Order: C-alpha cells, then sequence, then structure tokens
C-alpha cells in the first residue's frame, strides 16, 4: 500500500529512526530556524539517495558526516508540497544507518503554524506560537518523511524569548539561558517513544500552568488558567479508566495545553501535551468527553496508528469507541447509549452535507490527490464507531469487545497498520465466532458510501425527552405555541438540550414565529455552552431569523475551531439577508486566520 499524500521515499526503502532539532523561534520574522537532524535506517542494498517532504522550507545546506551533500527540490505538487531529494556520500545496505542534519528556515506562510500578534492573544502584550502537523503539515516545518507509515523518537532544544515558555510534544528536559544570545531561553524536550511525524507539536507563548493530576498540568495564558483548571478536573480519573480499558498509559506525562480560540481542532492529541480549544470551557465540565477523546488516543492513534490517512477510521473509531465507554464508566451506561444514538445522528448528517453515494462518505477512503484536509469529516468518526459498537452488540457485549480492543492493542503497539491488519486480528481473536463474523457485510460497511448497511440497537432512556420535545417544535401549530414554557426544560441536562437542538435542526427551517418563539420561552441567547450555542445559532440562521445575524457572526468569528466556523459561515452565506456581509466579513477576517481555516472558509464561500 502507497501513501498517496507523500513524496518521501516509503518505509519499504528507508526509514527514519530518530530527529534532533535545534531551532529558534523569531517572532519578528515569523520564522523557526534551526538544523533537523534525521537518523535514517536504509531497508535496502546499494541505497544511494533519498527523497523527504517539503512545503514552504528553505534549504540551507544538507550536511552528512561533516560535509555539505548534493540535494534538489522538485516542483510544488500542490498541497503535498515539494519533494526534496539527497544524495548520499555512501551506499547503504540493509539496515545502515546515516545521520542527516538539514538546515532549514520556514514560511511565515507555513500551512502547520499560527503566528498571532499581541492583540490577538489573552493578554495582549506577547505574541504566541502554535503548530498543528496531522494530517500533513509537519513538512511545513521541517524535512522529513512526512508518511503515518514511519515512526520515530525525538529530541528538540528550543530557543525563545526569556520572556516566553515552550512546550512540545514530549517530556520536558530543563531549561537554560541561551548562551550564544543572553536574552533568549533554551527549553529542551525528549520523546523516547516512537511517534508519527504528525504527532509533533510545538507551542510558545505566556503560558502559565497549574497542576490538576499527579501526571497532568494544564496550561494556558494566566486569563484562562483557573477556569481551564476547573473544567478539567476530571482528568486523573479519566486516564486512570482509560489505563483500564487499554492498558499502561507509557507516555509519562499528560499535560493539557488551552490554546487560542483560532485553534483548529476541538483537540488534538499530541503525546504528552494535548491541545484543547477554548471553546470547551462551558464552566460545568459538560464537554469533558472531548478530553476522553485525546486520552484515548495515547493508545488508538498514538500507539497503534493508521499506515496511511486512507486508513484514518481505525485512529478515530476505535477512540470514540474508548472515548464513549470512558464517559460510560463515569456516567452510566445509560449516557455511553445516549452519546452513540447522538453519534448516530451526527453520521445521518454528515451522509446527508456529502449525499449517500459520495466517495468521502466511506470508511475506508481512496485519498489519492485529495487534500486530507478537505476530506475531514465526521464519517471515520462515527461510521467506525457504529462498526465497532454493531461488532461489540454481534459478539456477545462490552466486556468481550474490550478484551478484543486491549488485545489489539498489545498486538499492534508501536506500529503503523491498515483495515486489512485490524480485521485479520479480529478474525484472529475472535476464532470461536467466526461464523457470526462472516455475517458482516464486510464490503458494505468497509468500502460503500452512505449509512451503515444495519444500526446498532440502542437504550433510549435520555434519548426519549428530547425527541419528546423536538418532535414538539417540529409539529408544532399556532395554538401549541403559548403552551411552550421554560419548565419544558426543568428535567433535560446540557447533554440533552444539546441534543433536543440537532434534533430541532435536523427538520430545519422551522417557522420564524416558532423559533422566536423559542428564544421567549428557553432564552438560549443566553447560554455560552458553545455546542448549544452553535446548533441554536445555525436553527436561527436557517430559520431565517435576521436578529441571529450579528450572533452568528460573532461566534465565527470570535473563534476558529472550524466544526462551528466553517458551518455558520456556510449558514449565514446561504441567508439572503446575510451572504454579503458573511463575505465580507471572510475577507476582513482571513489574513489574521489560522492558515488551513482560512483555505477551507474560503473554498466553502467559493471565494
Ligand atoms: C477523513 C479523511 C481525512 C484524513 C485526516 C485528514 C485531516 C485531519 C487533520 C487533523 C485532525 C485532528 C484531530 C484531533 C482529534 O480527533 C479530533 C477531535 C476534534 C474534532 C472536532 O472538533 O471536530
Ligand atoms: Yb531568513
Ligand atoms: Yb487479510
Ligand atoms: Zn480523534
Amino acid at each position: 500500500i502507497v501513501d498517496t499524500c507523500s513524496l518521501a521515499s516509503p518505509a519499504s526503502v528507508c526509514r527514519t529512526k530518530h530527529l534532533h532539532l535545534r531551532c529558534s523561534v523569531d517572532f519578528t520574522r515569523r520564522t523557526l530556524t534551526g538544523t533537523a537532524a534525521l537518523t535514517v535506517q536504509s531497508q535496502e542494498d546499494n541505497l544511494r539517495s533519498l527523497v523527504l517532504d517539503t512545503k514552504d522550507l528553505t534549504i540551507e545546506k544538507v550536511v552528512i558526516n561533516g560535509q555539505e551533500v548534493k540535494y534538489a527540490l522538485g516542483e510544488r505538487q500542490s498541497y503535498k508540497g515539494s519533494p526534496m531529494e539527497i544524495s548520499l556520500p555512501i551506499a547503504l545496505s540493509k539496515n545502515q544507518e546515516i545521520v542527516i542534519e538539514i538546515s532549514f528556515e520556514t514560511s511565515p506562510k507555513s500551512s502547520a503554524l499560527q503566528w498571532l500578534t499581541p492583540e490577538q492573544t489573552s493578554g495582549k502584550e506577547h505574541p504566541y506560537l502554535f503548530s498543528q502537523c496531522q494530517a500533513i503539515h509537519c513538512r511545513a516545518i521541517l524535512p522529513c518523511q512526512d508518511t503515518p507509515s514511519v515512526k520515530l523518537t525525538y529530541t528538540a532544544e528550543v530557543s525563545v524569548p526569556k520572556e516566553l515558555v515552550a512546550l512540545m510534544s514530549a517530556i520536558r528536559d530543563g531549561e537554560t539561558p541561551d548562551p550564544e544570545d543572553p536574552s533568549r531561553k533554551i527549553y529542551k524536550f525528549i520523546q523516547k517513544v516512537p511517534i508519527p511525524c504528525y504527532l509533533i507539536a510545538l507551542v510558545v507563548g505566556a503560558l502559565e500552568s497549574r497542576q490538576i493530576g499527579p501526571r497532568t498540568l494544564v496550561w494556558s495564558e494566566k486569563e484562562q488558567v483557573e477556569k481551564s483548571a476547573y473544567e478539567f478536573s476530571e482528568t486523573e480519573s479519566m486516564l486512570k479508566i482509560a489505563e483500564d480499558l487499554g492498558g499502561p498509559y507509557v507516555w509519562g506525562q499528560y499535560d493539557l495545553l488551552v490554546l487560542p480560540p483560532s485553534f483548529p481542532y476541538g483537540g488534538m492529541a499530541n503525546p504528552c501535551l494535548t491541545f484543547v480549544t477554548p471553546t470547551l470551557l462551558a464552566g460545568d465540565k459538560s464537554l469533558s468527553n472531548v478530553i476522553a477523546h485525546e486520552i484515548s488516543h495515547s493508545w488508538t492513534g498514538n500507539l497503534v496508528t493508521n499506515k496511511t490517512w486512507d486508513h484514518f477510521w481505525l485512529n478515530e473509531g476505535h477512540t470514540v469507541y474508548l472515548e464513549r465507554h470512558i464517559c460510560g464508566r463515569l456516567f452510566g451506561e445509560k449516557f455511553r447509549h445516549f452519546n452513540a444514538l447522538g453519534g448516530w445522528g451526527e453520521l445521518q448528517n454528515s451522509v446527508k452535507t456529502f449525499g449517500e453515494t459520495h466517495p468521502f462518505t466511506k470508511l475506508v477512503v481512496d485519498l489519492t490527490d485529495i487534500d486530507p484536509d478537505v476530506a475531514y469529516s465526521s464519517v471515520p468518526y462515527e461510521k467506525g464507531f457504529a462498526l465497532l459498537f454493531y461488532l461489540e452488540q454481534l459478539l456477545g457485549g462490552p466486556e468481550i469487545f474490550l478484551g478484543f480492543l486491549k488485545a489489539y492493542v498489545e498486538k499492534f503497539s508501536y506500529k503503523s497498520i491498515t483495515t486489512d491488519d485490524w480485521k485479520d486480528f479480529l478474525y484472529s481473536y475472535f476464532k470461536d465466532k467466526v461464523d457470526v463474523l462472516n455475517q458482516v457485510d464486510w464490503n458494505a460497511w468497509l468500502y460503500s458510501p452512505g449509512l451503515p448497511p444495519i444500526k446498532p440497537n440502542y437504550d433510549m432512556t435520555l434519548t426519549n425527552a428530547c425527541i419528546a420535545l423536538s418532535q414538539r417544535w417540529i409539529t408544532a401549530k399556532e395554538d401549541d405555541l403559548n403552551s411552550f414554557n421554560a419548565t419544558d426544560l426543568k428535567d433535560l441536562s446540557s447533554h440533552q438540550l444539546n441534543e433536543f437542538l440537532a434534533q430541532t435542526l435536523q427538520r430545519a427551517p422551522l417557522p420564524l414565529g416558532h423559533i422566536k418563539r423559542m428564544q421567549e420561552v428557553y432564552n438560549f441567547n443566553a447560554i455560552n455552552n458553545s455546542e448549544i450555542r452553535f446548533r441554536w445559532l445555525r436553527l436561527c440562521i436557517q430559520s431565517k431569523w435576521e436578529d441571529a445575524i450579528p450572533l452568528a457572526l460573532k461566534m465565527a468569528t470570535e473563534q476558529g475551531r472550524m466544526k462551528f466556523t466553517r458551518p455558520l459561515f456556510k449558514d449565514l452565506a446561504a441567508f439572503d439577508k446575510s451572504h454579503d456581509q458573511a463575505v465580507r466579513t471572510y475577507q476582513e477576517h482571513k489574513a489574521s486566520m489560522h492558515p488551513v481555516t482560512a483555505m477551507l472558509v474560503g473554498k466553502d464561500l467559493k471565494v
């Protein structure tokens, strides 16, 4: 199998075993400058050259054995960047190693990085930098085999201005005054667990920390530290549960970093330092499933890794499956089923958005000539979860299936695998139930578009109240509007309010008078919970309420989580009254946006 997203030599030719990164962060030039020393191991005889991935990097020189060697940058291939061929001065035989030290500088427009001016931060006095390498942006930081089929260890030394803090996806190895420049500090990092390069991460800013667990500090700007320490207090209890499900946590520390609002994702499971959106700071811990998700990647994704992005569902399906077991052990099995059924609803939404014949609704996808950022959706998460939940029910329940999950993690730890590796092992583990497994419509589940061929069984206990109320609103006539009342919500959790809105939004538009009555009785405008507010504002805009336009524009621009920003801009563009202001607002903000978000919103808006 080929990694169609990488231009570098494949793992069948050579493999990077280690990276030693020494670099310096320059906020005036918006550059990372330094050297990347790659220890590469040949997999064949007579290896005299190799190719690495790069994207908008300037190469100063390549040094092998103290001497500068020949190298060439090829033509750029759009989102994949430019291949970099390096001439080896010695021909390598099988399993021989060499160290290649590349001197590089990043472009200020690096798609892996967002550079924030002080005005874009909470404190307003210091700038800020953060990276996002998944899926294929590590090449926009440093030259590498930018494929998850290769795993390497790394150590890093990072020079920054002394009033700023640097963190990486690794164990902190101390800080010292920069010897060459007195005003800069050097932060050291060591990652002894082999990782794919998409898990390399860097942040630099005016960061403070608070300890919330024996192996967990929360990091953020001072303005958010207190709120963050409260919101994520459950982290250690989730880690303990995750260890019961997946086996030992091998990474040492589990720190959390709360990023600026422009962070594009809800979470990123960078090893030793999960990144999360500040839109999780709801004030009541109600969005902690995101933490459970990122914790679970410490097994499914970071330890057992998809060999190419075509098999991304392995990473996300299993992680959602573990996530929902963590929340089930914390809050009960009825809650696990509630979240599982909500996930099916999100799968319905994604299939409707793409269309039921669209190739991105397949579980195993073909990313040939497809930018992974453009294909990204909830399909791998929720179709993958649905497959595992269906299998759980088919094979005798959660205790039995969790036994498989732990064996799977143990079998493929530190490796990169394909859907066939997973399925072959499922059949090996469940030897005594092969007849049961052969009842699965594997072709449909793995390779057909649209909704899965069978829907799992879901407990309805907590969902029933959401259905009742959404149906009341969907079918309401004029003589029902006065009977709605704030008491309709008295026995609904925030999770049930969110699912009520999700169910109602599936049937939007509602009549405008109905939405106005909904605000009158429920005061959803006052809710700051980002998930609820998102769905509420989508419902209002899709239902043509002009008063919601400024609220939706504000939410779309004051944070940058793509889950929220992209649909809010798309809804505003589809509403005739807000279309021009949506486009103008995007044009005015795009220079200050995260580069990937700016690209995707521009595509969405057809600018
Ligand atoms: C669907 C085919 C595309 C293959 C992967 C392509 C792009 C993915 C790029 C970055 C992914 C970062 C994922 C971090 C943790 O699972 C994410 C939870 C946050 C998700 C959200 O707010 O929707
Ligand atoms: Yb320069
Ligand atoms: Yb096979
Ligand atoms: Zn994930």
